[PDB]
């Protein structure tokens, strides 16, 4: 019945060889930890090389083949999805969790049982979050960029994570308007090369990565008219073709982004009526110039009216080390914004691309969720201080599936001291004491000084979001693989 | 999970083997390093055969597979768009950081410090060439001859240095305009073998390597009223055709430069009316003409006018070794120079349109930056005696990674004397104490003598962004590399 | 990071093996050295037989593999492009330069000195040989047709190497016009086997190997009136056609050369109008007809006119050994000619084709150039001669390599003798010491006699430009080479 | 550098193989030589058995390899295009000479002697024949019947010379015209078996292979007018095709000949109108009926006119052995004859269609040069006897390079009895003794009887210029192939 060639398990030698899977994938990520985490070299299909430490970049890029290893990146995609940081700390929380389950497994605890203990432990764990959970300013600046600069620690960038978190902070609440609803889709990540990351800015309106279409087009335009067109101004004889510059002109239209592309000979009179334009401009930004200048984006050029026209104070082409990009900014009620990324090399800038990604997310998660918690593995330290205990109150055999899982969820402790240079066993037994004693806001690692302190006081702080999903998603994933034991790939 | 023939290495052995790549980089290109560096020999995919000592050129045309070895050329490739000289310093420093690092690391120094003191030492580096950094004057001809020189230096060209930076230096401050921004796309690097170097002219308007496409054609246009023209002169029968000839003479045209082609029956008629023209120009050579005569460059012929027009006072055809050339000369207020680069092979001038391209890049960054330091490996030297006292004010484990940049950043002084032909152990001993006791702008080496000399008196200088760029790209790159514990390639 | 397969040297090793590539180069076509030199029998990828001793011709269609010993075929190259002869002198030079210098690596002298030495040597080299040139009249008969003999001299053609100079220096006087520029591009060489080399004969105008389209077409011309057509004379409809050969007439127009094609059609009414004509004439005669009878190229055959008709006193059609050809001659001021050669085999005139082909060349340099020296290898003598003396005088390690570089110098002398069937130890003895006492005008080899002599009494001299310009590519290259330590090939 | 699999020798070891090239061809063609020669049987490309004697056509149709084995079919073409005959003699000499020469290199004499020896001895060997040469009259029957019938000797068709010699004198004195010049091009070898040789005869116009193109065309015109039209007379449509055919009756035309096709429907008018064609008619063909009957070969059928027709007296379809053909004969003043060849066998008369070829060429070279030498091997004779004496003369190097040039001369007596199965070291002792008592017109071999005879009283003669070119393409391809001491061969 079945294929020769095909790898097949029973009983706990199904569940050590598939839960192994997911065990790798967190031995792996598990080095991109904390706000002294260590970065991963990715190289693509193309040959192009990228220099990140998120989780779900690392999960998405890289060629897994096993199904349960393939379930820890749907954990990347739900957080980052849903939070954008956190997302190894998922993953590995699923993968120690995974690793934990199979030395249950191996003790003789029937696969009935390590599904129910560490469904218990996890709902409590979703509790133990949201019962620590600080209220906080939603739009509040402060913790706004003490979350933002905890995102991007642990990564490249946070040489410069202060000048990132201003801007960071002040493109969410630009584009939010009301409190609230955040969407990362309306702040658009620009790089290039040069400068340092001090350099990198904030544009109060849109900027693409295009040039005027003719050098006899004016370079700069004031109080500009923005037409947005997605009909290629391509057409046969000279007659026809003028008509559709000419009705751009007569519409009042300065400035001309065309999402397809713009005939030399409409480039040639667009020059003549003043107008400056831009080819093959993206889809995308097409509605991101929608949203900022309030421009109609139009479909037959016979269709574009004066009414269609958005509005921008300056619409002007700028050089930034060399490479000639368009700047659409002083919108009069912009909903998009663009912060432009400065650095001293392409791929440093890649990676403070990354950093602002997660950091603008999570920025908006807690302007949605208005609790905040502890960072610096804080938390996790509180989940496994009292599921512990928890375990003992549920006692029978659910105890040792909640002692592993509350076991497991000691992976970020351990793995923030081990690649920040610290050693993992020291600094736990000492974090795990503080915490028990101090409290709840008097703990976790600082792995900055490389010791136990406050993380609360010392700024340390992760949307209440970040860890709940993180939890949601790592054990949710562990309990449902708990119950599969079979595996049936198809030819 | 993994396919089997990649190969995957842990802890120091991740880092030792994928380091190396980067330090065989370094060991390959510093042979060209100095002002008596050394040449390389390249061979492109099509049999042409390039002789240069540019770094950048040597990386960028080389087949390189391993991401880390990949990362040195895009640290040659800033400092190539940003600088144009010191592409060899950037990567040769970066590698050699990267080989102190891996002996650093063989020590057991957890990679959490390495990349913390690398960072420090650099951020000093940094300060420290912005702190000896002497102002002069951007615009001044004798500090900006001295820095063409001194980048031609180490280059087969070197034997004609004096004449190619007059013209180097003359062709930037004549493009340049105000004071200012130089762009090295309006110098025009032209190429011919014949005669010797000293016959290396500039030519104030634009060469294009361009004939006249008729026999029958004016061979020298005075007071020349230039068309640029982008649509191919071919029109099926003969009144439609001689129709678009007639408009050219009719806007007032003598010259004409079509893009594209021109069609036998034009060429025929073109002759009859005294319009000069060629066909197949090149884009780029389109917009220099645009730029110069001050011609606009136009689609539809119909369009084509007397206002499109631009002025050059002299259009002539003239055969340098044979091969015709079009010199537009003696052009009102031109934005675009040309140098015809002269040399007794076609191989020689290939290196000399090297060393020119170098140093019309380091000219402009001067005069953009009016900081220059002392060259000869003085600078690199003022780093290490600095940064070697910083590491001991460091202390802990941090001193030990900037002890290895510091030393690392020897690696300039060190080959700049070993491809000398000078012993780099003496010559370093002497030149390093040199700097100590007499100062700033008295040492580094003079590879010319052989010994340690006063650089900064002997105009031996570079410009500051040379070497800021260089510390910046080198570092950060390393800094960056230092961080990365995990290799993972797409199939 | 490197290719398994490909082979990388270092050091020693890299000079030695890249070296030797170009040193195999010189030790094969060092057999055609000399007025009594040897040749070789070259076979395309057609199956063609060439019997030639032009060193560039060798080294141009022969297959080599190895960069360094393809430079020694840029050296061919620019000696070819330049001077027409002594392209071999260059390429051997360079080949016992790098010979030399190899010798001078493995006694461990540092690349950065052999660069100098050989830098040193190379400008004195080129001092020299304009220090003994003799100022000649640039338009003097008797001192060209020296050139012209010496010229042919090592080759087949030697036979009647007389004859041939008469009518080489004549065809550069015909076309030279002004004192002066003298293009090789305004004088043909014909060949057809038959008869002897002494039947070889200069034909006042041009000379194609066409025929007479039709058998009805007159075979000769008188007064003749030539049209120049690119536009192939086909045409659907014999109305349509017939009009065109009728405007042929009308123009008054009596030989017709079309570049293109000739229906059959338009052949007959041809004839019966009494025009000539000739088909798939190649472009480059119909600019040579058009400079010899100031005929004018038309594209458009409407636009052909009475205007555009050359003048030649005769156009007729005549048989060279059965094969019929198309003279066009008497033309009042022609700015081309042609020599038609003839001799006892195609194989044969193929080698007078070359031998022409170099002394053409070099008696218009002389007449650019007013300054020539003796040949027979007495400038070489003179540069080892004082070049010795100049190591003696530098010394330090430049002695060494300017040693190295006056010794192979001497490869010229050596083999002029070696091929020549005379000792070289002896002869080099002999005429080197017959030089230091005698004089510059009073050494060199001569090999018709196998002693030393007066290569100045007795006619044995070349232009000063085939020395110089063998002496600046030769040297040039291999002080270019020395620089080079890495050679890196493209997949 | 070099290809590994192709093989490279040098000094004596490239002179060894690649002269023994040559001297594999000489031994093989050495076979025909001589009245008494052998003949030998080849089989083309398509299958076809050919019979011949020539050596130009042995060495074309063979598949020769190496090039110096190439020069000697070079050496084979220039004597079939100048004389016709005496192909085989001019390659045995020119192979014989290489023999002789590779044994002089192997006594270690220096080919700059070689070279120079076998000059002196060919250019005197050219004095020698020119000197013995007899004048005799260039219209004369009998000398020109006795060069006729000496020429197809050694070959198949021998049997019959004598009536050969006839037609083919009478053949070149109808078409020279005056004295004059000979087109071998205007006398046509045509070929059927049936009966013998003898009946082979000459026709005083043109018979071309084609059959009348219905069977209801006239078979036999008389006073006929014809037409030679080269466009096909295929026209759509029955009225557009028969206008053709009534204008071609219209301009008086009883006889058509059509280079391309005629179309089944134009057959058919033909025949009502009484027009007899031919179509598929070789346009070679068309040009001898243009020539013989002066007619006019036209274009376009609207062109042809009763002035385009030309004259015969008969013209008539007659089947020969079968096969039907045509014959224009009876032409006022034809410049073209036929000879039909007939014999017992297609094979038989393929060899004397050889024999012919090579007889009516040598005939006519007698009527341009008025000077003829004895054959039989007297003149070779001749030549070694006084070459001998020459060598003596000469002394040093170049006497021993001059007595391999004469000894290898001998190589024509020497096979001339060998295969004609006579003693070729007895005969040669008595013939050379006999030249040297006797004279010259003394002498020679007599292989019919096979001993020394007087070849002058025996009337075996050939033309001077049969004798002339031999050596000349013999002996000056040998000096020419010992100039060259590399073999340089493209992939």
């Amino acid at each position: 019945v079945l294929p020769e060639n095909m790898k097949r398990y029973m009983g706990r030698d199904a569940q050590r060889m598939n839960i192994l899977a997911g065990r790798i994938i967190a031995e792996t990520v598990r080095s991109t930890l904390g706000p002294k985490g260590m970065d991963k070299m990715l190289v693509d299909d193309l040959g192009d090389v990228v220099v990140t430490n998120d989780g779900v970049t690392i999960l998405r890029e890289m060629s897994v083949e096993h199904p349960a290893a393939k379930m820890l990146i749907e954990v990347a995609k739900t957080q980052e999805k849903e939070v954008g940081d956190g997302t190894t700390t998922a993953v590995v929380v699923a993968g120690e969790l995974l690793r934990k389950a199979e030395e249950l497994l191996d003790q003789n605890v029937h696969p009935t049982i390590v599904v129910k203990g560490y469904q218990a432990a996890a709902q409590k764990a979703q509790e133990l979050l949201k019962t620590i959970a600080c209220e906080v300013g939603a739009q509040d600046k402060e913790i706004l960029t003490k979350i933002a600069m905890t995102s991007i620690t642990g990564k490249g960038a946070e040489k410069a994570k202060e000048k990132l978190a201003e801007i960071i902070v002040e493109a969410v609440s630009a584009v939010v308007d009301d409190e609230g609803k955040v969407d990362k889709d309306l702040i658009k990540i620009e790089k290039k090369s040069g400068a340092s990351i001090d350099d990198t800015e904030l544009i109060k309106g849109v900027l693409v990565d295009k040039e005027r279409v003719s050098a006899q087009m004016p370079k700069k335009v004031t109080d500009a008219k923005i037409a947005l067109l997605n009909c290629a101004i391509e057409e046969t004889a000279s007659e026809m073709l003028k008509d559709m510059v000419a009705e751009i002109k007569a519409s009042g239209a300065n400035v001309l982004f065309c999402q397809k592309g713009i005939d030399d000979l409409a480039q040639h009179y667009l020059a003549k009526e003043g107008i400056v334009a831009a080819r093959r401009v993206k889809k995308s930004d097409m509605e991101k110039l929608a949203k900022a200048t309030g421009a109609n984006v139009i479909t037959n050029i016979k269709d574009l009216s004066a009414q269609d026209l958005g509005d921008a104070g300056l619409v002007e082409e700028r050089k930034i080390s060399g490479d000639s990009m368009i700047f659409v900014e002083e919108c009069k009620h912009p909903k998009a914004v663009t912060m432009l990324i400065r650095g001293t090399t392409e791929h440093v800038i890649e990676e403070v691309a990354r950093a602002v990604d997660d950091a603008v997310g999570v920025v908006g998660c807690t302007i949605e969720d208005g609790r905040i918690v502890s960072g610096g593995g804080s938390t996790e330290v509180e989940l496994s201080m009292k599921l512990r205990e928890y375990a003992e109150g549920i006692s029978g055999r659910e105890q040792l599936a909640v002692r592993a899982f509350a076991d497991a969820l000691e992976v970020i402790p351990r793995t923030l001291a081990e690649n920040a240079g610290l050693d993992a066993i020291e600094i736990l037994v000492k974090v795990r004491a503080a915490h028990a004693s101090n409290g709840n806001k008097c703990a976790g690692l600082n792995v900055f000084t490389g010791a136990v302190e406050d993380m609360c006081e010392n700024g340390v702080v992760e949307p209440l979001r970040v860890k709940t999903q993180a939890i949601q998603s790592a054990a949710e994933s562990t309990e449902m693989l708990l119950r599969i034991d079979d595996v049936i790939a198809a030819e």
